[PDB]
């Protein structure tokens, strides 16, 4: 059931009201007390949540009834307010996708230990059933205005910069137009208005799905410019000029700013995540630890990180242990205010060229390629390595600061394939050699 | 799944959430537009209602959601608003029970053909499943308020008198209140707050579970008792003395004033109704025709009746098909306003004596033993036998205006036993001899 | 505006729509922050809320809204919650009536100078206003079951005690019967459904509006009644016997109680209580001051006290500074529970006879009429004389225990008259001496 | 009290919650049985909407609370609902106001006639007071999705087009993404957020608020833009080439769609709408009566109108005698889809030139210097006359389909001066003629 970030999946094959109930009857079995439900804008939401929360009330558990929610505050309200959190949403997925995750009473999401757990409970039909008259009533509570007070008394920053919020008519409409607006800035809204149908774009903030926004940020005169997905727990970002600021180089503001302040400290990142965040976290006299894509949280408590993120995911530990992009977009406008432009502070980041790609394979094959197609590229490359991870799938780093990642995803039936370096020809020298050689290596196994 | 009056039973055995939502997902397959949804106060009503209603959405099915409602109010409410109606109640059970009761467009309860229906495709497990862009947003809506209007448009009665009402701990408590206070009346409630622990009494107005009501109506001085079920779509009523009105004398009431102003016309009642209504009904002109328990409508379509009742239950159909005691409370007011008090009203309604006793039989042999036991009956009482109905077990209509009813019955493992007569001694012999016939039988396989 | 404990009138009178706005405008001058709103269920109270509501909206304070909860648990929430409190209400005052109670952030109700500043703001029309980007959106809060959880983990107690809870169609009805409920009290509820027409008797829990509680304890077989008014501040009790607990008695078990653990300590009661509280006080090692009816707590604060009451109205300290009758219930049930049936316990308390009634006199002739009609019997039985207490009005106390209270109403032309005794003799003797020395001064003038 | 639209003005000035609170008491004194209850997204709206509801509670009216709906949700909904409606909205005016609308039970703004009875009740304090037992409790209603079925079963056409919506932070940002949704538009939203503080721009959808929408147009390959104001009432539009279609043009577009259906009839437009639609009413063998600002509903009881309309502000008569902005863009979707593109609908009206500007003249003086400047103007161009209208200022149409509008503004110290002509030469010449006429004649009075 559980993915890398929650249960995930098409409405009716994977993802079912009958499904949601068995999550909660599971979640009240496995925890108690208090749990504090909320959702996304999605047409199947309302319906889960009814599930939902159907299967909590009959372990006894008390339900606190948030409903519309970005995933951020729902962390948040959770670990104000509640024993266990869960939230309706597939975050970035079509709006033929729903999806659960499920949070403990501290904020954090599910470690892969409690899913497991959970799933035991699912399979079994083991619940605990509450006996009538232990049946509570539902309280509907009122998160939003205490999440966005929390993260306006964190971030402690005025400003007047004009700045384009794009919502993807998801929750994040419902909270960062009114964060903005309460900091001082003059938010012009793009799909503000919250619609399960995402009308105005495809929900991930993809830059192949937020382009478009470049160009409005030239003609608007604005400082910035902040995409989200659904349930609004990622971020994209464009500069004063209409550029995207790509994921590794906003990840690398930040891992600059807090291991500065720190004069060092572990910085968290996924597997793959690049050099522009090494170069800034040495240079500053701090570490760089990779973990898996998925719990960008679990590296604060293992490494006692001081800042953790992946690509669109930023982590804020002083603030609370989960992805949390109002933090995020709050500190970003304090960093421009306090420093000069947005396009000025990235040229402070060195360049690398990252150049990725899937590569179909059967599930079957899927590992046994990876494993023999990294053995192969470290043999043509042995004369540049400088260290492979093997924590998710094989990352390749070389002296020169380049590196290769092949890794199969969980779920699509494919190989994912990266390169980076510190220039374009070296990029397309070393993707070609990963690409090829694992394509080569594929329709071997298929024959 | 479905008895004589929705799908009943306890907690976690054979009431469910996971059952909640199938019934939701059936009823969206069968049916299409709008599921008006509403529930009593049960602790259990919240969880099945979000069961359900998941099951409805599931479908395409529009719902409206009427949240805590009485039984009646969701009828009517379903007659103005929607395609189909559930009813998160079990009535006048125990706080460990809930169950499902399924309304039509035009405020029926589910007949048989699409009770069974509903079963089918439970069982078979194919349920319509909308696409994700034909789930549609659940609208909250206030019926109450537009119920107590219709009632008292319908009733078109003020008065003065003073009414004692008991709500059962139950969802009544949210409407009759209001209703009589609009009506004029200056209202003493009891057990008239909303709790699914029923602490005030069990909830069903059975005389024994009631009868404290009797002297609390002496003290207060209150023209008239009224007392409800869980979702309130029963009534029992005391008079002014404090004596119970037992549920003939309420319907014989009713039959009477029906057959009056029509000038005749047809009156159905269970198979369980004795001869107060019988007498009224032929003194006035008109004639009494008898229906098995379940839905007293059922009868008004087939029977072009203008009157229906079991006990505790009456249909006022130039209302609607519904039972419908907000109208009934309502009329009985008026009745005594225009009339005169009630205890007066009653002794206007013959005297008979009823005793009542159920005999443990299993759910397998019930068929069976009831087959001899009648055919013994009618022998042994030929002379007198003025009619025999085998529409619900054996209903043996004696020329001196009494009967015996030996019926099988439904959600329970007995054999229900029954005596009727003009005096005290006629009916202590015919029950203490139907009685032992049916135990002797049970006694042998 | 503000008498003893809030402003208060009839409809249209003294109480407008207009009046509320301005208490709203004059609250968030004095204050600044935020503000907990709450109202009972009289017909008129959404009506002055949302005036109360746009004035306080228009200071720049943010207001909470609680909508329908009784005055403790306003003034609970208040302090949980906010900087002020302001309760929609006239408490137990006819239909025709409203009022406005004004609460500060520890949950005290304003204090005079509090009253009299808001007052020339009120004159003044010097009201704060807020700029247009400062006017803050309303919050809805959920008060009870939070409030409810307060009293329980402070009762410390689970009972199986039967109980009679009649909640004078109020705010009461909304808490009493399941904080009873989550004790394990099996509650008979009745005017239990809230309704600002007050149907089921005056909402004043005098012993002669809830008489009829007595002969209905015996019937049902419960162990204790609980009458509220309206706003559910007041408390009335009878015993399992269906003898009224009087308000001395009730005060004065809860003295005993709290002096007793204590080994001592001081106990503030209101200045027409009687020789009771005096008695089981002394016994127990422990001091009564007298102080004039208002706010108990006025009581605590300046003599430290454990323990403050009023007729109907007890204070509990150590829960908060408010008149809490949530706690009084479940403290009293903890009482039966620990010490046996209330009849029993009512018994070792001393027997006095009280009677009182009311002299109308204009309210320019009360401060002349008293003190000259009080000279008078001062001197009379300057014998016996204990002491006279002159802090309200004039109350005259005897060596053998007895005592007379001469004192001018607050809020009516009248003049209020007590005499207490250790006898049915030297009761009667006093009364009467007292009250025909009053009728005669009123008619020199 | 009532200027053209309701009651407007400045918070704390004219705009009280005592003031609200009074409307209230007045509307259940004028007016009986319920009262459906609205407001917008300004700061203010909700501390209004509590005193209009404390108000219309103490006469004994059932209050309807619909909350944040917009104005024409709140016509249709009172037309269903209720005996009398309330909207709390300042419109188009900056966050700093709010204001009172009142509505009949028809869906119809109050009548001169009714906004006089209102001033007097208020001015003299003599509101009908319920007893204690007839204050009725309030009932929360929900009008949008009823508003957004009425709207689309009227509108009947589905489509693929791509549109801009700009909700300028306002109540429309509620019903009109939805309505276009479920049409089949691909809707792109700007401002679609509701907030008090307009931070997107003014919500005067005048061009010069929403420039920056043409060229949001052109990048985003959108079919049509449509902007509101605050409490969308109004509707503005540009075509796919990110040209502003003006608002005379959306009002001839119209006009002659209305027109050429009926073979002829009545169409009821503002003083200040020009000869746009003259050119295509007559040519369809309609005709063109005016009427002065605020009343587009007046036209269609009085001259059995098919359509009215004044810039911004398009009645749709078979749906409801209120402004509709909603089934004017369902409308223009279907028009585009049936017809051909935007621009191309636009270039079937025939061009006029129009320039205006105001000129500052004490409140005093106003009425005396537009009517000394009106007969100045008249013999001047006495060759020329096809029509002078007196019903609101002074309009003099030209043979030519050329004319000039002089008007005092009803509050405010200034006067307007509009003038349109078939040319740019015309239109300068007679602008210059009528702006310097009433300029000289302004400071003769000082």
């Amino acid at each position: 059931l559980f993915g890398t970030a929650g249960i995930r999946g098409t409405l009716w094959e994977k993802v079912t009201p009958e499904l949601a109930m068995k999550v909660g009857m599971a979640v009240g079995t496995y925890k108690s007390g208090k749990a504090l439900v909320g959702r996304d804008g999605r047409t199947s939401s309302v319906m889960l949540k009814n599930a939902m929360i159907s299967g909590l009330l009959s372990t006894g558990m008390e339900v606190l009834d948030a409903d519309l929610i970005p995933t951020p505050a729902l962390a948040w309200g959770t670990r104000k307010l509640a024993d266990a959190g869960v939230m309706i949403t597939a975050s970035h997925n079509p709006p033929t996708d729903n999806g659960v995750k499920v949070f403990n009473g501290d904020g954090t999401e599910f470690y892969v230990e409690q899913e497991r757990g959970l799933e035991e409970i699912i399979f079994s039909g083991n619940f605990r059933k509450a006996r009538w008259d232990e049946i509570k009533p539902v309280r509907n509570v009122e998160v939003i205005p205490d999440y966005i007070n929390a993260v306006l008394d964190f971030v402690g920053h005025e400003t007047n910069l004009k700045v384009l919020y794009d919502g993807a008519n998801g929750a994040g409409s419902l909270v960062a137009p009114y964060l903005l607006r309460e900091m001082g800035a003059k938010v012009l809204s793009v799909n503000a208005h919250v619609d399960g149908h995402f009308p105005g774009r495809k929900p991930e903030p993809r830059y192949e799905n937020i382009a478009y926004l470049g160009k409005l940020v030239r003609e608007l005169g604005v400082d910035l410019a902040i995409a989200q997905d659904g349930d609004a727990d990622r971020i994209a970002v464009f500069d004063e000029k209409g550029n995207y600021v790509d994921e590794d180089t906003v990840i690398a503001l930040f891992a600059k700013l807090y291991v500065e302040e720190h004069g060092g400290g572990t910085v968290v990142v996924s597997i793959d995540t690049g050099s522009r965040i090494d170069a800034v976290v040495e240079r500053a006299g701090g570490r760089v630890v990779r973990i898996p894509l998925g719990q960008p949280h679990d590296g604060i408590k293992r490494y006692k990180a001081i800042f953790a993120a992946e690509p669109w995911k930023l982590v804020h530990p002083k603030f609370g242990p989960w992805i949390d992009p109002f933090v995020t977009m709050g500190l970003l406008i304090k960093l421009i205010d306090e420093n000069g432009p947005l396009s000025e502070l990235v040229k402070e980041i060195p360049t690398y060229y990252l150049k990725k790609a899937n590569v179909l394979c059967p599930d079957e094959y899927k590992a046994e390629v990876v494993r023999r197609a990294a053995e192969e590229v470290e043999r043509k490359l042995s004369s540049e390595i400088k260290e492979v991870l093997t924590i998710s799938g094989f990352r390749i780093a070389l002296n020169d600061g380049s590196w290769i990642l092949i890794r199969p995803s969980g779920t699509e039936p494919k190989i994912r394939v990266v390169a980076e370096a510190p220039t374009e020809k070296r990029r397309d020298e070393l993707f070609e050699m990963a690409y090829s050689t694992v394509s080569r290596i594929v329709k071997e196994a298929e024959k």
